[PDB]
């Protein structure tokens, strides 16, 4: 019955992943647009002191989401977001009730932040090389069950936690956003169509034909162009090696 | 009934992590030291592909630790396990059961992986400026509660996923160990003995004195004997400005 408010932006892979589970937990909540890399509102650190987003309210009096009251619980950290609707929504079976599947899908999401997403953010930020890129997303790939499925079988959070990064990379590539060289530019597109990753190219798929992707993207063109609102990728820069 | 299988070292924080889980759980497991960063066995990928320490085997038959069965569940991660060891021991309350309060936990493993641990790893491996690590710890500081307790109140896994490595801190500032100079090392000793920190200085005892700890640690001065053994702490070298 509490009250739920997610403070999101288009652009933020982090804020989608919330987006996608509380659709797959069928919850009824709020979003709030925050312009959190251009214009960060005076109480937005009353929601999250770190000043990210996304963030969660949760419970307290129902008030405007500008006016965020002092007696809900403020919840920071995506990836916490995640375990706490599948705690809040157990019928909605968020995780697998089996301990090593649960286990699978942990550890799916640790190998995604450990590995990946950082390779992620330093090819399209800073413009490092592509090929620790490559390899990790091959690694992130021989985790899945080889023969079709989500990372734990059944889906869980932890394709909530990945899908917003993996699918962003192709319509990202495609418009050429990102630092890093043409060449690498290049060795990507044709890396992620080449049959070493047709098996990440199926789980991509299969990851956005659920409702849970559809009602949470604005569209590849749209969010190829919220991503230009992000300063740190700045238009005509690119790093050589 | 099922067999649990800890592939461990000394030195690591992030086996020490998962030591810590399975005794406050109460488990019976085996351990079986493992010398990944000097001399891996030529068995050790079919127990973890990625080379890394802590690597778990779980069910399957018993057998030798160097002879590991592909029958067992190979687990990946120190923060799976965790997970995995709560799933395992319901009602060892390894989390809170109130969603709150186990988000709580969450959000406490997130802070430090997110934005201490790569500081710890910057200052120690690279001798990097210490200020912006003593900002994310007094940052995981204010995320205790104020008054007393563990980082959701009663402890939890949380605690296990952090003690390792504040513990470690201490000693090992007294060793001089880390590519950090003399100047930054009696910076740290100074702020972490100050006021400022006397909050996480009391978390740090308080998780220290519980026998999950005592029967996992090799003391001090042994624990320092051990880390000198890891390649990246160059013992003997530090750089300056
Ligand atoms: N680990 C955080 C990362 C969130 C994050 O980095 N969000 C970006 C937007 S995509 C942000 O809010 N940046 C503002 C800042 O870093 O000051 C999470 O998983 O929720
Ligand atoms: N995210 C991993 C980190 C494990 C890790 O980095 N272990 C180190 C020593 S404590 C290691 O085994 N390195 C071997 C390698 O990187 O190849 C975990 O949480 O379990
Ligand atoms: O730009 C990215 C990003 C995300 C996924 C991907 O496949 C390629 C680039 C990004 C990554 C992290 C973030 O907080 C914001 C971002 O815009
Ligand atoms: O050296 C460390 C370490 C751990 C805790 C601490 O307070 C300072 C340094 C270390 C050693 C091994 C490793 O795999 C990771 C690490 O951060
Ligand atoms: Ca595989």
């Amino acid at each position: 019955t509490k009250q739920i408010t997610l403070y999101t932006a288009t652009f933020s892979p982090y804020a989608h992943r919330v987006r996608i589970a509380l659709e797959e937990a069928g919850a009824e909540y709020t979003t709030y647009d925050v312009d959190i890399l251009r214009n960060m509102p005076d109480w937005f650190p009353l929601v999250n002191p770190l000043k990210k987003i996304p963030a969660m309210t949760f419970g307290g009096p129902e008030v405007p989401p500008d006016q965020p009251s002092p007696e809900s619980a403020k919840i920071a950290e995506s990836l916490a977001m995640l375990e706490f609707i599948a705690d809040l929504f157990p019928d909605a079976k968020l995780l697998p009730t089996d301990p090593v599947l649960r286990a699978r899908a942990r550890t799916f999401m640790a190998l995604y932040e450990n590995y990946v997403n950082g390779q992620f953010r330093d090819v399209w930020f800073l413009g490092t090389p592509a090929d620790p890129l490559l390899q990790a997303l091959e690694m992130l790939q021989g985790a899945l069950p080889p023969d079709g499925g989500f990372a734990a079988g059944e889906w869980s959070i932890a394709d909530a936690a990945v899908i917003p990064f993996l699918a962003r990379m192709f319509p990202y590539l495609e418009a050429g956003l990102g630092l890093y060289s043409k060449e690498d530019g290049v060795k990507m597109r044709k890396a992620m169509a080449s049959e070493r990753f047709a098996r990440i190219r199926q789980y991509v798929r299969d990851c956005r034909a659920r409702p849970s992707f559809a009602n949470t993207w604005a569209g590849d063109a749209e969010q190829v162009e919220a991503a230009k609102t992000v300063p740190m990728l700045r238009v005509g820069e690119h790093h050589h090696h």
